[PDB]
């Protein structure tokens, strides 16, 4: 049994710490200095497919821009209006506004917008390496930058908003993108679902079952990906004080008050909060039983399983191949 594992290219877009690198349902990877002050930021390199914010207790979408001038829990996440408008800019006004840079103007959609996004400067500091993120919405081809990088924030005192990221499936055609998404994505990162197919690791020449699973009652694929999603990789401060303090308000994402940037005395002048994308990234879903069995430990080859699919928490959470 001294051949080599058959897998091994084909199975690379699926270990999830060395394609996306970054927290997953909350992605805060990277530390960016704006006047003075060092910001958390989303850093994954890979899509999110199917992530939004529900905000709680609001009749408010997160993709409406952040109240301006309106009471800030009528507002949501995305870019107040800019002049001339920047966000949010379909991907034929996009294509358009791009047409002199040979380096982007072909870029795909989903790159595309990540890469505009980045072009927003932060509170006027020219030299700042912070990037806002991004959503893309595949149904009306519309990027939307987010003013708003923080992606949780409900503690038990902590609500003025009250919010949690999440698949749903009024999320189904958005994309969460940070300012790293690579350009070839389509070829290293997971998007489609693997149908008739079970995540395994190679052992003496066989595709073995994953050793230790989870296993969750699930409907269809969308709930399972939905609770892989829930439980995978986070950047979130595992801890929640009594109130939420600036320092708080930072370790969670945000960046601007009213009027003016957060501050903190406390902020260490690291990598306390980052999994680098370690989590319980994937769920092999039994279509036949309607079991999610969820996992921690990257796969390293698929299992010929006609009641499987094959998912992961990046993955789009209907769409299969």
């Amino acid at each position: 049994n001294y051949m080599g594992n058959p897998w091994t290219e084909y199975m690379a877009k699926y270990d999830i710490e060395e394609v996306h690198g970054s927290g997953i349902r909350v992605d805060l990877g990277e530390d960016a200095e704006v006047a003075g002050t060092q910001y958390r930021l989303p850093s994954g390199k890979c899509p999110v497919f199917g992530k939004g914010i529900i905000i709680e207790n609001s009749n408010t979408t997160f993709l409406t821009p952040v109240a301006t001038g309106q009471y800030l829990k009528d507002g949501g996440f995305a870019f107040p209006p800019t002049e001339p408008l920047m966000s949010p800019m379909t991907l034929d006004e996009m294509r358009h506004f791009y047409k002199d840079n040979k380096y982007v103007k072909n870029l795909d959609e989903l790159t595309l917008c990540s890469r505009h996004a980045g072009n927003m400067i932060p509170d006027n500091d020219k030299n700042s390496n912070y990037k806002y993120p991004a959503v893309y919405d595949d149904k009306d081809k519309k990027c939307h930058i987010l003013y708003i990088a923080a992606q949780e924030n409900n503690g038990p005192r902590y609500c003025m908003f009250c919010f949690r990221p999440a698949k749903d499936i009024s999320f189904q055609n958005y994309t969460y993108l940070s300012k790293n998404v690579v350009d070839n994505w389509e070829k290293v990162c997971p998007r489609k679902n693997l149908q008739n197919a079970k995540f395994g690791l190679w052992v003496d020449g066989n595709c073995e079952d994953i050793p230790h699973v989870n296993e969750f009652p699930a409907i269809d694929l969308f709930e399972c990906n939905k609770l892989v999603f829930e439980l995978s990789a986070s950047d979130q401060p595992k801890q929640y004080e009594q109130h939420l303090t600036d320092y708080e308000k930072i370790k969670e994402g945000f960046k601007n008050k009213n009027a003016s940037m957060i501050k903190s005395a406390f902020l260490p002048t690291a990598d306390r909060y980052k999994s680098h994308g370690k989590g319980y990234n994937w769920g092999n879903y039994n279509t036949e039983t309607q079991k999610c069995e969820i996992f921690n430990v990257k796969p390293t080859c698929l299992i010929n399983n006609s009641s499987y699919i094959a998912t992961t928490a990046l993955s789009h959470p209907i769409e299969v191949e």
